[PDB]
């Protein structure tokens, strides 16, 4: 948690974020199309970071932003907030929101929570923890969660992970027998999910979606997450693993704007995730792919990833469970 | 701390770790050229990982082997001891070196201890801690450790750092000026030790040597250490911070082995280590630069650096407080 706040703490990775052109623009897009709702309004920005968010809110009007940042990159958006002359408009407030006070409730909560398959890093449970200080007429920027699933085939990912564990085969590195532990390897391996982008031409089936609607839940909702799936399969293969990516959308007065880590769509610093089954299943265009994935919140700021598919026609099944804090960027 | 142990537990790590092949190689050799200092003795494995030193130990002949390590990669040690057919020679056991205990004293302790820099990890603690289990008559593998500092000149990795910053310049980045925290980025980059390789021909003076010698230093030597220097400049020009390595020595009876991560030897995972002034000395062959480096134990495991530099003959003064804990990997 000390880790946690330091990371974010770095200048260096509050520019690496602000150089993703798709998140800066949208979130800018979003909210001055929608300008009427900030409009002499009062805003809380829920984990701030340099406090750019603030400053949209302010370029539609709001009148009063409070700028909530638990790490020491609240001390640099307090710099900006002086420098840009907004201090009678923009007030960092350093801490948790959990622990901290706001005089006033707030018309709108903006914040960007997102990790990787959406739930990474859980920043969304004190986004939704933040609806505390939300007016009941009030709106959240983002304002729903779309986690998409597919099916994929990639013998070249599958074969990878194989590769790699084949160090382990050595009968005599310097004397040792390692193959005993190849098994372990390859184990270990299949237990990351991979992080990079990959042409759509690979998904066997249309993606299925989970939504969360971020105005109605609430922080216990996301301990435990379960997406049950069943896929019409439409190319006939090897079923590698599952592909995540996901959608949130601005909903608005005057428009909704979406912010999509899709594929199909410009490349984000999200990029794609991917989980591998230990085992791949051969399905044919017109079976079923059904199962389910699961998402246990653990007590180290992430999830335990379970998956379960079967093929209806065959009975054949394949599992894994992940580890979403050991994540491999192949990009 | 239960970061350290999950990142060591990975045989990624350990894979990376061995296909280091002068980190592998130099162990061996030594370990087996001294193969008479190992024949029917007692031995003390510590932060054993894999176990690969416990089975250098016992292809030398050791009669007992304790290899203790304190993550999970203590469970595949064991599976390897087993299938190397040495249960009744190598005993692993889980747990740190502090908190476990062992029956008998030994007569040799072997360790990899060395983090970048050598103190980076502070497991040089671990290491002398251990000597509570060692024999008045024991010897540890490794025997010493030298520190080498040298003056270097290398205008392309000090202007780097005002190029990363200069994203901070931007007058209207989303109609935002971020200009007012150009400076404290340039300083964060400025607190980065640098890890890659360089040419030699960039040492501006021969280096200084800080010795620790493992037989007789203790714990608390490493809490606060101080490294005086007088370099006799052999170039004019800028110095831009101080370079670093780190050679150890094995004094067995028939041999001493020297593993080096110097700019002249073979390079390792080590690399080596450049601490940036935030401002250069203009300094010219026959003057010379004195000075201290300060190495202070945080409580994260790692090191404070403090670097004072003066030119005796012009008064130049320059300074920085680096941070071990956030290197750069320019490599
Ligand atoms: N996006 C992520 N991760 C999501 C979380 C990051 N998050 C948002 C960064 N805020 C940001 O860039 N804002 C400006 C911006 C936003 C959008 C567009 C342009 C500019 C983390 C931030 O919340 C803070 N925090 C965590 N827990 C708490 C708490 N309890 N209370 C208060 N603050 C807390 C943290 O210290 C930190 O400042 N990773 C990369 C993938 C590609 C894009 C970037
Ligand atoms: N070398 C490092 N870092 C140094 C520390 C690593 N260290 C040695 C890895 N042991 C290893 O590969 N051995 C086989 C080997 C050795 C040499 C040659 C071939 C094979 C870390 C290890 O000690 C453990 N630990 C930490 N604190 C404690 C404790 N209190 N008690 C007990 N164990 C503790 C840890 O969990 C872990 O298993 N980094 C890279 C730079 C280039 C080379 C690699
Ligand atoms: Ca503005
Ligand atoms: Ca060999
Ligand atoms: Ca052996
Ligand atoms: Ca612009």
């Amino acid at each position: 948690a000390v880790q946690y706040f330091q990371f974010y703490g770095y200048l260096s990775q509050q520019q690496n974020m602000m150089q993703d052109y798709v998140r800066t623009g949208t979130y800018q897009r979003a909210i001055l199309q929608n300008h009427t709702d900030f409009k002499d309004k009062i805003v809380l920005d829920v984990g701030c970071g340099s406090g750019i968010l603030s400053f949209f809110a302010a370029q539609a009007g709001a009148r009063k932003i409070y700028a909530v940042e638990a790490s020491t990159m609240a001390q640099h958006a307090e710099v900006l907030v002086k420098s840009n002359n907004l201090t009678d408009r923009i007030v960092v407030i350093p801490g948790k929101v959990e622990e901290v006070s706001l005089p006033e409730q707030v018309d709108i909560i903006i914040s960007e929570p997102m990790g990787y398959m959406l739930f990474n890093e859980r920043m969304l449970e004190s986004y939704l923890h933040a609806k505390k200080y939300l007016k009941p007429s009030g709106n959240m920027f983002p304002t729903i969660g779309d986690v998409h699933l597919a099916p994929f085939t990639d013998e070249q990912l599958y074969m990878e992970q194989f590769t790699k564990a084949n160090f382990w085969y050595q009968p005599s590195f310097h004397g040792v027998d390692l193959s005993a532990l190849r098994g372990a390897a390859v184990d270990e391996y299949f237990r990351q999910p991979v992080v990079d982008t990959f042409d759509i031409r690979i998904l066997m089936a249309k993606s299925v979606k989970y939504t969360v609607n971020f105005l109605e839940a609430k922080e216990g909702d996301l301990h435990r997450i379960e997406i049950p799936f069943k896929f019409h399969m439409l190319h006939s293969g090897l079923v590698h693993g599952l592909a995540f990516w996901f959608d949130v959308a601005f909903i608005g007065s005057i428009m909704t704007v979406w912010l999509s880590t899709a594929p199909t769509e410009p490349l984000t610093h999200w990029y794609q995730v991917r989980c591998l089954f230990q085992s791949p299943l051969f399905a044919k265009a017109g079976d079923t792919l059904s199962g389910t994935c699961l998402l246990i919140a653990n007590k180290r700021q992430s999830y335990d990833i379970s998956i379960v598919a079967q093929v209806d026609q065959t009975g054949s099944k394949s599992s894994n469970l992940l580890d979403l804090k050991n994540p491999f960027f192949r990009y």
